């Protein structure tokens, strides 16, 4: 879980434009230089808040930093293109998922 | 996020797939039953640590208690019984998603 | 083909407000000579404008004399409700189906 | 609602499928030639035998040409396709069945 998002954290700093900096993801997210280190050496154990403005920074929000490997449980698709769609058609697809889901119960 | 953790909480109590009870909360999550209210009424920002063994408790990941339900790019539905199903079903719900779309759009 | 059709025309005539005399039916189907019994006994080919005035008064559409008795393309349900069931959420099934077709 | 079979064999004229050029019209049922003038509408009030022999040849049978298209309680659905395309995946909309939950039902 800190672990998560140690990784998740890193792999942004090593993607980005703002290149690498604990400084800078310190700086775009508010919080001190060391604190940035601390939880991406996976230390101390963040709080929530400090990792919504750290996802943030990146243009991300806190629980994408904390998803499993693999990402069980998560789809694939074009947010924009889903959240411009008519709400009768959305109640479509939550009628569809647990349909699916309690035909196997 | 800290009010994403506490609509959630109460919407995870609300469900009592698994729950005998409102009041076992804190050992299941084995942490003071302070803590569960100040989480519950977001008067803390609660560390990831906590909030993978809140969580935990359940059967869920942490991730699922701070994803933000409402935003309109995102479906509700549950995760892990989502992460359950057979991958034909999950393609098929995939399949679904872009026929909606590809009509939309 | 056209004879099960009779057959349903008799299984209906056996419960309505007028389940006994030709005639009564013969003024429900509002035209005919004493000929209408003759749709009973699949003799003649009964023309698609006696089904509708028989109909209005029966509750009954002109499709569920003509469906052929083992038909494959029937979906069972229970058209208690399903229109009425709200527009909004009935669509669902509409694409639900389509989104078979696709497939 | 009544003479629904009148315009739907004036709607099958987008289906091209066995011929693909300009051609005679269709001599499969041997019904009338002047049907051509007749097809679209303001016809005769057709016979069964005239109808079941036409959606013979083309696949189709009696009933499926004068059920209502505009109605408001007739669940529109291509029963030839629903016929034709595998019934072993359609056994699931008959498993579906009134599925709807009481914000349906």
């Amino acid at each position: 879980v800190e672990k998560q998002a140690a990784a998740t954290l890193n792999a942004w700093m090593r993607k980005d434009t703002e290149m690498t900096s604990e400084k800078k993801v310190a700086v775009a997210a508010g919080i001190g230089p060391a604190t940035v280190n601390r939880i991406m050496k996976a230390e101390v154990s963040t709080t929530i808040g400090v990792l919504s403005s750290l996802a943030r920074a990146f243009g991300h929000e806190a629980y994408e930093m904390i998803i499993p490997v693999g990402a069980p449980g998560i789809i694939d698709y074009d947010h924009r293109m889903y959240a411009a769609l008519p709400q009768e058609e959305k109640n479509k697809i939550t009628s569809f998922i647990n349909f699916v889901f309690e035909q196997n119960k």
